């Protein structure tokens, strides 16, 4: 019945993740552990945030997201555990996921547990929350935690207790909003009639280029499907294509497609060929779009 | 009880596969999702085929194979769902898998669902099929599918409905045989008394070299275990060894072994050393064998 | 209820692991298969040992560890199956895992099954064993095993029978202690007042450097937290820092931390930066430590 | 007084070039040997052509160009020695080289000696010739030439005899025009109003991109300095800039400059930054230019 | 008789340097052109400066140094031509070069010609100068210079006229000191009793590490040969060795040597092994030394 | 008239070689300095030897070879200066170099000067010598030599004095034969009727493979041009071809050629393609040949 969806910076080249899973099954025998991914750049909370923010609408209600990169491991820091508000629609269009008209998710139906280091910034921003607690109770964490392995001690373990029905409000004291650490998200800037952002990610394993320019930013400027766009990357690359729903709309294999990715963001690719890999395009390069 | 075995080109560097799994558990609460792999070269249907064709005899009857690389995502194309006929023996010798005499599998016991883009070419060729349907019903796919994520929309989602016991014949109309896209498989050619093929794969993580020269191709030349072979790769690097059951039969560590791999194909390796990696041997290089 | 924790050298780039899993579910329908890792350097039994030795205390009692690199596959060799004695405490300090005071594990609670090639060397050394058997019974292995895939035939399959409650003592004859293959572990030497060992692993994905110098080796040399250490790597590159519990104790980002890792061994890192990657530090480099 | 300007595919990692030089000084004691370069891709006659075609106007009259890549070494092939007609103006503008108004060179003032394999194709095309001879006389080549080192035997040695005043007409028989091997040069095509060519070279060590679109091809298309151009590379990567004389005209460091190189061809660069290296741009990529 | 020593950023993979040499021989037939090197990082004036500052004492009086990296090519900028004052002693000890007691060089005996872009900063600092002129006369430069090739037009050509005895004072107007562009050289800082500098260069092809901490800096602190030093690179590498004259003084092959290089600067190496290459040490890393 | 041929481990990435040249022109104004190469692996005397042993027959009588890799720089070691006996024929066939019947060189006509560290081992072995002296006289070396630059101090400088006619016997005391350091050359072994040696070099820039199996080794096995050979590299990659004079005799581009290189040694290549580079073949790999 209960699900823990687990996202960490632990990698998959040793037994580290398996140690966390052993403890999850120990504490909540009937649990199903779903790997989110374990491949994020260590300590890059903005990147980790990207792998967890879009999750809730896909999962059954009552799912617990155990999400961690813990560079402050072994310090007096304690994890935060939050019940989110809106499961939140998503995608290029903003919809429920699933067959038919999709699976509508109730509010207050998902818990995230993470270091209190900004990792949940965009989860809180995009979903809101109903309650948040500091994770301190020796009922849900070790009395003597391993200094270097707080993702296990302070996330995996308590997540399993939560999955098992340990009451959220009993993990430790309520946290005020200002006590929840946030990172600052770079805003999309208007520059004349151009929108100015960045490449937010290279979409592996395809080598598509994702930007932080959202559907809603495009709406502000009236850019809908069909608009001929100039999208300039790294300052010197004035790509030109219409905004289309998908890759194949570019026609011939190799042709430039400018589209909305499954996360709702303006993106650029080649049709059934890699854009980013041959030219070594990178996250953090500038991205400007104009009609 | 139900199992979905999931093979995609999504990778494991973000939450993409986790989103599919979330929907799979949502639709079919009792399901077990088994990762086949998510590492294939995007949009290489021939390679994808290799990862799925050998699967049925290993899995419990009733298993659904959700298999996808979807470069035509967001177009009017629709997936194909097929009930295969013969589970099919396999391996170096052609046998059932498992302990004792192996686990014999009843016919008609497995469903594959895939883009209709040739991905199932070798599944159909080696297993046959009993029935095939176009996947169109809004009961099993989204009414408004995400343009760029058809592996989720048109494979993961309906696969979970099938695992959940949604009648196969209700997914959409029956497809005639000519409506199922196939790729052309390069044939092994006889060239005097040499068999001429190709390196089909580098067997990672070992760096063994796999060819498309099947056991049946060797029997047809009368080549059995013990035959001294000259196996020439890339037209220029030749090798000489007896055909042996396994690596250790080569003797000293590092010695050349020519063998039949666990999928029934002529292969070449060094004994407990890598052959491919030091010499940068690659898929697609010619492979010629002669007694 | 039953759990198989699976560690192999099979990788995750083809369907090899999924084939084993299919058979595991076939044999033991209610089993949960947990991936330990599949990324070990092929045939490196010392490295594989490291990924399995610390597992038992994390898992529910009754867990079966299926652990394999099988370079002698297809030969007359047979696997060994052992019931270990002590679950064994671990970590920087030596404790039970889990919330509160941790979860104590009963003796005799875990089975390992592996090639008899030394892979279990440190498992047996650190946990002891109560019983050990050669795996030969056609009830738990194939009568005609695939020559190249003994990890599946002789580890995965029988592990699933064991998980299903097949009596351990029925897998084949008892093995005497001398019949269980061991590798020799390089000892830490005292050299004057310095301890001399090796880099045992680069801790991915962080680039931390792990040595084979154990807490107890430090204890014997009169070294505890707070001791200023000089640690020399590769007989060239020197570092100096106090022994501290964790990374952040080093102060500024990028500063050297010398610490005890979660496995109980002397290690060195940069605080929230990679030590090993910029300097290309490697497994097998010498490591010398002095107060 | 006498000069040999030496261009080979011999490299500079062994004594090969020094062996040729030793013989040059032996034969013509007062000679000055000038290295052109020795780094060309072996056997690439088109690339070797580029390193020699622009030389004559820079050198004193009477200079001998010894130019060689000799993949047909050790065969019945013999070198060609030609006296060119026009020294030929060059550069972005088409002028004589040197201080003041430049140094005009008399017609018939330079000899090239090379394998008869097409290496001199553009030399003959851009300079014309007055006379051409097969190099066969044992007075200027070895009676027993080294099979693998014809660049030394059939170019370096005879070039030194020529520099020493050995009569050109005495090296062997006159060659007719059809007996002089030519490669085919890919033409620049007009495609609507766009010029379509290729990247002819990456200009090391800067990473500037050179095309085969000549000043005169631009002239015919109505394009002069100041014209805003769109230049597309590899059919994917677009750049836009005015045609300017030099790099600094682009303004800020890193800005795109589109210009005429010192050989007279349309080129593109970043101002005091590398264009080609970060994007891995390559020789042979398509290059399309439009006003 | 006359010598031009030529240092540029032109590389040795095309005919660019040979074009400059052709013109040098054209203008000054009896000249000897000596390659300094052509491998510097383009536009890195600090690096170019390093390859030219130590030259004068090695060369016959009357030598002309033609030294160029010209990113401002094709602009209104003009080269500077300077007669230096002190030829200047050098080396670990500060001496004349040559056999016996060395070759004492007269003052005012060397000319450098370069872009006026800071390239001569350390030449002027270490040698002083007696006169400096802007290079503008059409007698020594082209009336219509190639826009992209000012190293040839504005350095190679005029250098050859100077070698031929064209009067220095006739190249153009005298320049005031403030009109000669300088870069700022990073000072060695005292930090307690440590000297703090940088790695100024990796010494290829050996991989020795050179710092900007000079013999004279070492004298200020009393550090002479025999002093046990701690030299910390990149902030975290506290190397320890005595200051010794040479590599072999470190004893065993591979041992750390801290020494004075042939340019007079504090350096660190391994004895007959590479220090920098295995650990990827780099120019610009911090370098701290203390007794 | 005088020539110095200069082979060092100094590289061409800084002004090091230029400093030596400056001193050479200072000491011997009329000299011509010919670069042999400066690219050898530092401190690899065996490799250095390869670049110098074949030189004499190519150069005018009276030529001085200044040859250095000086890992013992700054120690009490002193260079050796030798007058060699036989200039020595060479090549695939063993002949004089040059046009016509070649240039016969008188005995005693060449001097080498080198560190006394084995660098001249093969020079002495293949040419013999008439006289050898330790280089100690302050007339030909510095009274206070630079500790780290002995190739300049103890080779370049005295070589220029010798070129200038300083009497060889006046450089210091005569050395007895046992005082001249030699390295041990690995012998070609006979192994049944196979000849067993080593890959001595990858022939750059082509990627041909050179062995230490000499023509004389082949004659001793009766192997002449036309013999079908099996040549096995690295113990595992074998090749089959007739021994032919040159590359083109292999026929089609890419075909394997086995030949005698221009230095008289058994070699293997592809015809106008690289053999070594795609397969990463390396110096030091075993090389076995059999008829
Ligand atoms: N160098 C470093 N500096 C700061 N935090 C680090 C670190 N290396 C790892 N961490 C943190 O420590 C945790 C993993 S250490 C635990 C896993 C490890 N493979 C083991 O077996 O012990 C993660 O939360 C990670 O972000
Ligand atoms: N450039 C491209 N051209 C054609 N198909 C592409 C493509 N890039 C991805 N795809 C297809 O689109 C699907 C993945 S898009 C979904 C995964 C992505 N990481 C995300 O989060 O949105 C796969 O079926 C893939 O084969
Ligand atoms: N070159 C080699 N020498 C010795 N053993 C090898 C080997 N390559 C693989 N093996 C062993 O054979 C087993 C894996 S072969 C089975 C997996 C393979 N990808 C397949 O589908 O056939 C492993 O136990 C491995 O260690
Ligand atoms: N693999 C190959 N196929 C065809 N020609 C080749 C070749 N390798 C080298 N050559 C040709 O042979 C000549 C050089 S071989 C002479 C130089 C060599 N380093 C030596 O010392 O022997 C060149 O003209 C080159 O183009
Ligand atoms: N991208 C760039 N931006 C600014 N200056 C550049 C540049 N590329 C080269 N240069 C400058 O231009 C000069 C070389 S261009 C001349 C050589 C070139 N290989 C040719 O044949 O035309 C040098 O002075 C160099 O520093
Ligand atoms: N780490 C090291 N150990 C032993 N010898 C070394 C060495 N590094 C350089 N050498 C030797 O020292 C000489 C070069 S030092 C002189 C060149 C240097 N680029 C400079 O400008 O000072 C060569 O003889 C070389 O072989
Ligand atoms: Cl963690
Ligand atoms: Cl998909
Ligand atoms: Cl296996
Ligand atoms: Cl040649
Ligand atoms: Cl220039
Ligand atoms: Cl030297």
């Amino acid at each position: 019945r209960p699900i823990i969806a687990f996202m960490s910076d632990l990698g998959t080249t040793d037994d580290s993740v398996a140690q966390c899973k052993g403890l999850m099954y120990s504490i909540c025998p009937d649990v199903t552990v779903v790997d989110v991914c374990h491949s994020m750049t260590p300590w890059d909370v903005e990147e980790g945030a990207r792998y967890i923010v879009d999750l809730p609408r896909f999962f059954p209600e009552g799912t617990v997201f155990a999400t961690t990169t813990y560079p402050a491991t072994g310090t007096t820091t304690r994890s935060v555990a939050v019940r989110i508000k809106q499961a939140a629609k998503g995608g290029a269009r903003g919809q429920w996921a699933g067959s038919g008209a999709g699976f509508e998710r109730a509010e207050g139906s998902y818990i995230y547990i993470a270091p209190n280091n900004g990792l949940l910034t965009t989860v809180l921003e995009e979903h809101g929350y109903l309650e948040a607690y500091e994770v301190t109770s020796p009922k849900v964490i070790p009395e003597q935690p391993e200094p270097t392995f707080y993702g296990r001690e302070m996330v995996a373990i308590p997540s399993a207790h939560l999955a098992a029905g340990f009451p959220l409000s009993e993990v430790g004291r309520p946290l005020e909003d200002h006590e929840i650490v946030r990172f600052n998200r770079p805003a999309v800037e208007q520059d004349g009639e151009a929108l100015v952002g960045v490449v937010s990610a290279i979409d592996h394993p395809f080598g598509n280029v994702w930007t932080n320019i959202h559907r809603t930013d495009l709406e502000k400027a009236g850019i809908g499907y069909g608009a001929r766009l100039r999208l300039t990357l790294d300052g010197v690359l004035p790509f030109e294509a219409p905004l289309t729903p998908t890759f194949a709309d570019a026609g011939e294999i190799g042709n430039i497609a400018i589209y909305l990715n499954s996360r709702g963001y303006l993106s650029i690719a080649r049709n059934a060929a890699s854009l980013a890999y041959p030219y070594h395009l990178k996250e953090g390069m500038s991205a400007r779009v104009e009609a």
